């Protein structure tokens, strides 16, 4: 039952980038979840102005990829199936451009050699949180070269923070929509490294595992917050008649085909803890991302069972560290 | 805390279909569900044999459909975006042959017309079912037709009935899976209709609105169910290194966008009571079917909010229905 | 000289069904057979004269990945398992999907009905509508899949009004222009490298030959030739708003998944050469794309042809010519 | 007369970069200005001279419902959303998505930087990779799509070597026979129903005319001449195996999201005829099938030239054509 955040109500004619001489500032969010992935370095840059924020996954290397873009409203740039950046960037669809600062950020980096299996590979996607502030400042080029600069291994700043500055959840009707931000969690088995990076803007709310709404769809007249379904089966009654964006990152070796249903299970595996969530109103966009280091056993017997040891143990297992993230976002 | 249903270890060298004298048999399962839906019939037919069966859904004047088969294991027939009956069956894909049984009938009941117009369209799914008994009897074109001759208005056969009867959950290890059933749902909201049908065989474990693990996973050595995620983390810290058929029918008009979008919206919420869900071992399979004979109003505000009536609203109510399904299914 | 028309008729979309006919499966044998060699492949076609209508069905008894590409607007679909040990195609529209049924039971009986996992006997089944082109309801039933599994040989291929292919027709603008097709095969191999491709050309629109004529279909009784569908659409469109093809590919070379989806997106676009209009709304056209997973290719694409001369889609652009062939031979 | 060559030449893969320039956006007018009637369309093409590459702007400021169909399997997307404001077809591969982001920004600026929904100014971007064909890494950045915005204008497009298709290049079994292309649009109006093509064809492929005969790509220096890819493809595997396209189709006649996504498929199908091989996974293919919902199709298809005449699928066959003889221009 936390404290409110009440995003409040629109505000219009604000200023754009173009009215502002825009600084970019490291994020530190709220506190620093602090890992160990080798191979994987996170930068999180933001403009106060807006506020607005882009995240950028960095992983040098490049790494096999698989996205589930899954909403009804999806604002994504690339979606390849090999990355060597993720930028999650507030501003919709404008701030799409802050990939385009990593992208020719790692261009550079790689002295502007231009070979096809040279090419610097970034997907982006977006959240729109425009109605969370009163400004059209967005995630630009310079924030996202920002944001790669600002890039470090094992750490995430959580909350208010990159593409988190401006999320909010719970929106059938403004007035109780809450403040958000974004959330990472990390867990390490035996050799599995498993990370989750979650923005969730969602139409809907977060839910803990107890099934509390602990982020979204307050309302200031009664202190509570209310599932959503529970507004729209009374609207039914009364009328008729009268984006979360996310990566999982692991170093487990997975074929194309697995790791594509990987990220399908973990995607959905996101509705016990947003609901609704894969919306028509939701751009909802998760990339499923292996550094392709260690092989699950070639069987997948253990004393817990036959069946114990594959992807879909895997997905299971990643699906706890997204709601894990998921709720450290609406903390 | 329900009491056990251990389907029991496999059986192998069982006889098929072509050793019995094979007789339909009605399904009535443990009760029956009774509803108001005008122009839906729903048969359910099961050979003791097995024991198998198949479940029914006929809309004789045609229904247009959205499919989200969003598994990775997944057997269907037809998949088409209009149809006159959904088909549910078990017998993995041996029981498509069913659905092939319902469309002959339909053609035999349009006089043998072949218009390109007057096609009729049976979408098929199925389940595999042979680890829950110890013979090889499956689903055939004289299981579906039978189904669909036992078809009336408003009444649906819960747990081991057509479909459901040895439909089963919870296969980390087959000595923990459980009996499930096939189950249904329905709420009236004013003028709105939903129904929710539902024939569980996950390799997941069902789960109810409190979080507890009601059907699958059932450990004799302990007398307690478990989450799989337990077993599988357990599995990779020793070891690295040492499906669902389902339909929900409304009587709401929507656009095929919207129709399509509400379909992978439900067919998600569906990992609240269904845990792990959408794996590479499963063949989920949802079929998003309309009447459309109710308009939703021009505007989405009403007394609850703003952005209250539309078709997220609509799938949010509808993920609730099938929860329920889902429920009634393991009990 | 310009081919000889086979106009379908006029249809009457309807007439008698299965079980007014006491109906024997009859071995399709075409016009001519093609012989081939690729051992582990078998094609059998089986016919219902009552019908006319038919089913061909390719057994792969070891099992082989698949790629599908249900391209079209009006697809007839069962299964499309990314691995299959049969493919079957007919007749009938949604019905003729029964035939494919036949199929499963068929190879479940040969397994002694084993279930377990690994002992699933996959069949993918596709469908065309060819009721327009005779006056029966005739289809595909199970009967007809089984005997069509039964009678399936390696290294032939009956060529013309045969199976899948016994009703199938082209050129639909107006049926009084569809004429009769047939379904049809070609076979290369190069080395060791195999490739096999069949189709059943049932299209909305016509079958064009490599110098751009139109061969079969849309064929004008009071002009006495064909023309390309596209003169009547505009000529149409000035009038009035004033100011299914089911196939496979079958190779032997080893391709990744990924790879084979792309081949088998590639080959099924290409047939829009041979087939002119293709991929339409009124079309159900499905390819199977299909590796027997018997040779590797090169780790690296170069020859003395170039540097990338030697990859999966330049396999690609090799059996989108046995293709065409195959379409060719259909409509001859 | 068979075309005199334009081989690309030997690629280095890098060279300098946009910020080694004072690059200032040069208005693209090709060798050659098609002229055309469409009103609520405008074109606008942009290049640097010192890549040379350049973007491709088609802006509708109503907005217009769009299917994309993006057949690759090395495609280059920004947004491929179902409703657009602009599309925008860059070089640059991936780099060049950033000319999108110039065009989307110039256009909030345009709305007064407001944000409502509504009001979200939609940009879909596509590439294709010319880095092969010049020695320099300059791509279009967010200024040469806010040029190629600024530049755009009713009934213009600049054929050949202009825009996007600067230096866009064919046939790709080894880059010494690889051959410089350009952009392509045709137009063709059927009395108040409107159709452009606007097509970059940079295909692994070759461009080939309607008699079947290759005319652009693939030119072999030491023979004189161009021959099908395929040629090379199977002589390459004798020896060693022993025993991007992105265009845009614009209408006025409304179709349904469901017509208009299977339009898509069936016009990037149709490419394949003067495109081959087309769909590869060496390519990015991607089409962009946009109306702006101007006027409705009759409610059934008849003519006196049949009874399916009139439909979408005719459309999608006269589109076809269109989009072939943009392919054409652009090759010439």
């Amino acid at each position: 039952d936390p404290a409110p955040r009440l995003a409040g109500p629109p505000v219009f004619g604000g200023p754009g980038n173009d009215a502002f001489d825009l600084a970019p500032v490291r994020s530190t969010g709220r506190e620093m979840l602090r890992f160990d992935f080798p191979g994987v370095s996170i930068g999180a840059a933001h403009y106060e102005e807006g506020p607005t924020g882009a995240t950028v996954i960095h992983i040098p290397a490049g790494a096999r990829t698989a996205v589930d873009a899954r909403g009804g409203a999806v604002g994504l740039s690339g979606g390849y199936d090999f990355n060597h950046a993720i930028c999650l960037a507030g501003g919709a669809g404008y701030g799409l451009e802050a990939g385009a600062g990593v992208s020719v950020a790692l261009l550079e980096r790689l002295e502007h050699r231009t070979g096809f299996a040279e090419l610097q590979l970034v997907s982006s996607a977006v959240i729109y949180d425009f109605s969370a502030r009163s400004t059209a400042v967005y995630p630009d080029k310079a924030l996202g070269r920002a944001a790669l600069e600002f890039a470090v291994p094992g750490e995430f700043p959580q909350g208010r923070a990159g593409a988190g500055m401006s999320a909010s959840a719970g929106k059938v009707d403004w007035d109780r929509t809450e403040i958000t931000g974004q959330g990472a969690a990390f867990r390490r088995l035996g050799d599995v490294r498993i990370l989750a990076v979650v923005v969730p803007n969602p139409v809907g709310v977060i839910v803990d595992r107890a099934g509390t709404v602990v982020r979204g769809n307050y309302d200031a007249q009664t202190g509570v917050r209310r599932h959503p379904v529970f507004d729209y089966q009374e609207a039914f009654a009364e009328q008729v008649p009268p984006t979360t964006i996310s990566a999982i990152v692991t170093n487990v070796r997975m074929s194309p085909v697995e790791l594509n249903q990987f990220a399908k299970q973990v995607h959905s595996s996101m509705h016990r803890g947003i609901q609704p969530f894969h919306t028509d109103m939701d751009g909802d966009t998760l990339f499923a991302v292996t550094t392709d280091e260690i092989d699950l056993p070639t069987t997948p017997g253990s004393s817990r069972g036959r069946l114990s040891v594959n992807a879909t143990a895997l997905g299971a297992i990643a699906s706890e560290v997204m709601w894990d993230a998921v709720l450290e976002a609406g903390k």
